[PDB]
């Protein structure tokens, strides 16, 4: 059985998105067939094995350290930090990069929506000392007590860079890949808890 | 293992197919990246050297008695098709420990400038209620970023007669194909990185 939060049932809701000029929507209104509180617990709850599965579902993510729970707790103002290594295409860049991820709970209301903001640094990529990646993961109620996910991203430039265009695009396209894995791994965790594995 | 098959063009901007999802359809895997040009991946799965597809099938530990795979006839083009068979061992089964799988593949669309659509129709006679359905699985291949290939697989059950196990079969099929598609992707990524 999958973790639950209250309320377990709710009418569809809308996140309070503050889109900016530099922001691109990666995926929008992506449905996940389980109540909001369940999905929030899968990605962000105290059993961090599910988030661990989300990251290692991408073959290119390696050396994933253990994911801590959110402290002080899973609530607005909570945060956590972890790292892993992402293999890249070495013809357009370096063969891999460390990824230093900070997640901050910006808003958490299971009656309405959840906003977890990822701030990520990639020290090994060209111009990696000039920017951080901001990724906003919104979770909200979809139809029939399901969950919709929307992900928005931008580059926070802390210094000027000659790679500005390549980094913003690579970041968007790379995150289409990673969010598609996250959505698929979440859908798999839900469908595996509900049914018997018919092979293997 | 030394050189991979090619088709032209070898380079192209990203494309996306009309996956035409309906209410009875389920996504198996979507937008899975394969780091090789579209014509290369198409040749690996469907080209006349069928050794690569044979390797894809036998990479799945649940597949046994994998016969030689024929090429598409009349040839690899829209309207071409092929037929092959193997046996899939089952896990938490309600019936037998394994089932024969009778596969027909049809090329519904093939344009290396755009996308390729191969539809698999599979019959599993030995499973409970197996005389009431065939499995339809659509494999879409299209251009991803940087001259790579994206794959999307969508599946539904074609019920030819009434069935009371309808719910479990539709779910068992999605779950089993998630497994087999992940094995296919890992073998394809294996073949490309070894080249
Ligand atoms: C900065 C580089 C692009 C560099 C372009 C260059 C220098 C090779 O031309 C991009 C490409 C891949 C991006 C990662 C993809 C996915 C994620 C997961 C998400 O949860 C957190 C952000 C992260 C790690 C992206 C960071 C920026 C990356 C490395
Ligand atoms: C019909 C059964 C599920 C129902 C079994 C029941 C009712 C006993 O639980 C499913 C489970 C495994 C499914 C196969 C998984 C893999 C593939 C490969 C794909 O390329 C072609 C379809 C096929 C053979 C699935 C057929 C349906 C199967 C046997």
């Amino acid at each position: 059985t999958l973790p639950k939060m209250e309320p377990s049932s709710h009418a569809p809701t809308e996140p309070d998105i503050q889109k900016d000029k530099d922001d691109s929507i990666i995926r929008e209104n992506e449905n996940i067939p389980a109540p909001l509180g369940t999905v929030v617990q899968l990605l962000f709850g105290s059993n961090t094995e599910y988030m661990q599965k989300v990251i290692t579902r991408d073959k290119n993510n390696v050396n994933v350290e253990t994911i801590p729970k959110f402290t002080p707790s899973l609530v607005e103002g909570g945060s956590r930090h972890y790292e892993y290594t992402k293999k890249l295409n070495n013809s357009i860049g370096p063969k891999q990069t460390k990824c230093l991820l900070t997640e901050s709970i910006e808003h958490m209301d299971i009656n309405n929506y959840v906003l977890v903001t990822q701030t990520t640094k990639t020290p090994d990529v060209p111009s990696g000392s000039n920017f951080a990646v901001e990724s906003k993961i919104f979770l909200f109620w979809g139809q029939h007590d399901t969950t919709n996910m929307t992900v928005i991203t931008k580059i926070n430039w802390t210094s000027k860079s000659f790679l500005k265009g390549a980094i913003e695009k690579g970041s968007v396209e790379g995150q289409k890949v990673s969010v598609d894995y996250m959505l698929s791994e979440l859908r798999d965790i839900i469908s595996r808890a509900k049914s018997k594995k018919p092979v293997k």
